[PDB]
């Protein structure tokens, strides 16, 4: 029982690999719907992990709707997120990793601008037994942004504001009937190398997404 | 612009019965606000009426919070590192500090002070009629590593924190997560054990009318 517990054995050598399909430049998103969607119980009912996926990508209806419940803009007024942040300071980035490639969504313009032309799926650096998805969601620290709060207190804050950003995107996922399973066992300093991140940017962590295997 | 700490303020007597141990209705519900819906109006809110909130309202966050979704096995609405619970769940009422029993969705009197509103800094929040306090329990993680303890623990009490502010905005009520904190002087007032810190503090309520 307390063997679950013991620490994961790291994934040593794996490099990213070439990217699949047009990894093209800006990905735009269709607008998100504000109205409809299953009840907020219904779905704190339904939010759970899941570490087994089909491999079908999620429609671009769906990728955007992630997307803005994780990281979108709710207000336009100030630019106000659907996740907090502390100071109301942007300190965390998402980041998609996609077949075609690895993008960062950008809020303001509810878009997707590629970081990186390759496929960076499961390079956390963990054998944390999660099956390859259709896609992850990397939740970057932007460090440069944190440097008006107390020192001690930054890896709470991005730990926190990941936190809900990737509870918004589970919550999501039990709504639209997709799997999810957040993940914090990242070699921060590989992966940040395979994501191409400036020195202060620090993968905090990733959450893999898809439909659930059908058996 | 940066927060400035407050000098020692002390708890205030709590004002009621304080009973021991309070019952919660059973969660039951899976109406209300589609979530899309609770996304696009998640804000803070820092100016609060002190209307208490009912018992079936209170139920309902704590259960949005940190309850019990799945009952074979004891998943829990957020997720939690090895599915153990890192986060204890506190409630400061007028009445008393009660501590959140997912299991037994109920609430046992932890102190009969008044603590709302002890974070040690000046964030301009206003009284309200409850805070939540997510407290990191050190105690269940000794088996993890050192160096993810705290990622861990901010990680599980931000995503309950974000459960409560969708059930808020699902609800009408205003919340604010707080974690500018004297940990150390807010744990003491707390009576917590030496392993536990509180992490994060939720200030909960209806919104300011005037
Ligand atoms: C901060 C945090 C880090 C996590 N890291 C991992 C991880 O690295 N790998 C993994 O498989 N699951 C990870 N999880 C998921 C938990 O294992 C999962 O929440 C737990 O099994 C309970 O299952 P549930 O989410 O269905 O309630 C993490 C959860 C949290 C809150
Ligand atoms: C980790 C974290 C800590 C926070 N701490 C405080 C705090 O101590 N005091 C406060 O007034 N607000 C605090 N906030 C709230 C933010 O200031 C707020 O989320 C931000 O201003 C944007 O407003 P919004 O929540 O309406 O999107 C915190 C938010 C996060 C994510
Ligand atoms: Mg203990």
């Amino acid at each position: 029982n307390d063997l679950k517990r013991l620490p994961y054995e790291p994934v040593k050598g794996l490099l990213p690999r070439p990217a699949v399909g047009t990894s093209e430049r800006v990905i735009t998103l269709p607008e998100p719907d504000r109205t409809s969607g299953m009840p907020l119980m219904g779905t704190l009912w339904l939010r759970k992990s899941t570490r087994e996926f089909d491999q079908q990508p999620l429609p671009l209806k769906q990728l955007s709707e992630l997307l803005w419940a994780a990281a979108g803009v709710n207000r336009s007024l100030g630019g106000g997120r659907t996740a907090p942040s502390p100071y109301g300071e942007t300190v965390i980035d998402v980041y998609v990793a996609l077949p075609a490639g690895l993008y960062r969504y950008d809020p303001v313009h509810h878009c997707l601008e590629l970081k990186r032309a390759a496929d960076l799926r499961s390079m956390t650096g963990y054998q944390d037994f999660v099956g390859m998805a259709p896609l992850d969601l990397v939740f970057v620290a932007n460090h440069g942004r944190m440097q008006e709060m107390p020192p001690k207190l930054r890896e709470t804050f991005s730990a926190a504001a990941a936190g809900a950003m990737a509870e918004n995107a589970y919550l999501y996922c039990a709504s639209a009937g997709l799997g999810a399973v957040v993940r914090g066992w990242l070699n921060r300093r590989q992966l940040a190398e395979h994501m191409s991140l400036n020195e202060d940017e620090e993968p905090i962590l990733s959450q893999t997404i898809g439909r659930a295997a059908s058996h």
